[PDB]
């Protein structure tokens, strides 16, 4: 079985890859780089220096697309720049990778991956859909073809991060989203009414800061600028979500979460855009396209993340 | 075991009072009204001449409230003049009662039948939440004294029926509806999202018009009216949903129905102001006040109405 990550890198984007990679069940193909978070370069910058860190510079990073697929520009929100950094990062200092980005576009690696690894393959995306929306438009064969999809975005059971009714990763480009809700690809996904629910404190970090590695004190550093930031924009909480890496661990373990059964669309015309929600149309049509995540084994998920990330962090 | 049903009867309604006066588990107490469908001494009047008709005089129908929580006045809009009609029965002609409406007002009764009857007690508004808020508002003990409220009114995982984000009987009264959510009383929420995959055509009423009774012939013309009316509002379906109904169902046979455990509320202040969602504050909280309907055994049901209504009709 083989892992696709599609990352606004992003400070819990890194920790997905660092449950990717500490994740023997999947080998990790490549890394495809999209934007929100930080700058779309930004995060194939981070991607290539991040996956050398913790030692596996095998993992190409491919170029997605910089912008939404209805818009012209992109600028990094000062919200987003507040939360993951400047570099998106935390502000850690790291080594730049002599490695750079792969010549052709994810867009095309996607679809190219997907006719050579079939149902093994896995595309895992914490970003904004941007780039399978745009692969499922060139090539909609895909659809069947793929063995899953799995990303972290929306909120179909609860208020949305951004505003009362979307979230982040969705409400960047909205219409992307949509066309693969829609797709009927089978798709899995992992919103805030299950990653609001996973937690990490500093009682976390202080464990991989004593692992005296290159990579433990990274990965400790930058969630610690995490959880600062999540000190102000959301005392309730105490620590930190764990949004991106789920959506990995549901990938390679789908007991992790309970699921509803529920073909799903993008609200993209309303007061209402952005939001996740269920389609009526498709509400007695037996065959359910895609499932949202309701409820998680979040003691069980906590446990898998440390010893994973921990593990990994010990060989670097 | 012992049910209220509220109501602003209305098509559905009448079928809800049908489904109950032909279930033997539960005693009918009383006839709550309501707005919304029609006005709501008509709904009062209609409630009186129906209980009547199926044999049932022992029926006594209270009084509730005119208008919305925050509102001063109410008329029927006109959608829902074209789809219950303008007496709010189809169009069917039939006998006024010449019993009339009790002296006290529908909020005390219900706050005297908690009292009375307290966990044997199960209501179950079909119409505007108005009533049970005002209850609820008057005497919060209520929350714990009562059996269980169930609900038929909003739409958790897929878009309402009056715009894109509210259903009728929630959209009528969202402050009400927000109060009962709310207020941490055992309801359980039979929302678009169940209701919808319940549908009757003229297969069935057809069975209605066989039976040769007062009765029969009365809930077939009605339900035709109901028909012919979504035959042009929702064509997509063929026939009419079983939407008040369902709520009396699953009070009677809460199986009949698979629940989301989730505390819940109403959106109030914003643009999606009408919208039923779980409340973010209290989802890390283990323990759920109400659950909301998400599947439900279509064919089950549809025996288990047909049965009841039939057998009712055959009496009359
Ligand atoms: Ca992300
Ligand atoms: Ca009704």
């Amino acid at each position: 079985k083989k892992l696709i990550l599609d990352l606004d890198t992003g400070v819990d984007d890194t920790l997905a890859i660092s449950y990717a990679l500490g994740s023997p069940e999947m080998e990790l193909i490549g890394i495809t780089g999209t934007y929100g978070n930080v700058l779309m370069e930004q995060g194939v910058r981070n991607a290539l220096a991040i996956t050398d860190l913790l030692g596996h510079p095998e993992v190409k990073v491919y170029k997605g697309l910089s912008h939404a697929s209805t818009k012209d520009s992109f600028e990094v929100l000062p919200i987003s720049a507040f939360i993951h950094g400047d570099n998106g990062i935390g502000d850690v200092e790291i080594p730049d990778s002599p490695r750079k980005a792969e010549d052709e576009s994810a867009v095309d690696f996607i679809i190219d991956s997907v006719k050579k690894y079939g149902k093994d393959l896995v595309y895992v995306p914490t970003g904004p859909m941007t780039n399978i929306a745009a692969a499922l438009k060139k090539a909609p064969e895909i659809k069947d073809e793929i063995g899953k999809i799995v990303l972290m975005g929306g909120a179909l059971t609860i208020h949305g991060n951004v505003n009362a009714w979307t979230e982040a990763n969705i409400s960047q480009d909205p219409d992307a989203a949509d066309i693969l809700f829609r797709s009927g690809a089978p798709v899995t996904m992992i919103g805030l009414d299950v990653t609001l629910q996973t937690l990490l404190t500093y009682k976390e970090t202080k464990q991989w800061r004593d692992l005296n590695t290159k990579a433990g004190k990274f990965l400790a550093d930058m969630t610690d600028f995490y959880i600062k930031a999540y000190e102000t924009t959301a005392p309730h909480l105490g620590g930190c979500g764990l949004h991106d890496p789920l959506a990995v661990a549901v990938a390679v373990d789908p007991t992790l979460v309970t699921t509803l059964p529920i073909n799903m669309q993008v609200d993209v015309e309303g007061p209402t855009r952005g939001r996740t929600i269920g389609d009526v149309t498709r509400l007695n049509d037996p065959v359910k396209t895609m499932q949202v995540a309701v409820g998680v084994d979040v003691p069980r998920f906590l446990n898998e993340f440390m010893t994973r990330i921990s593990g990994l962090a010990k060989i670097a």
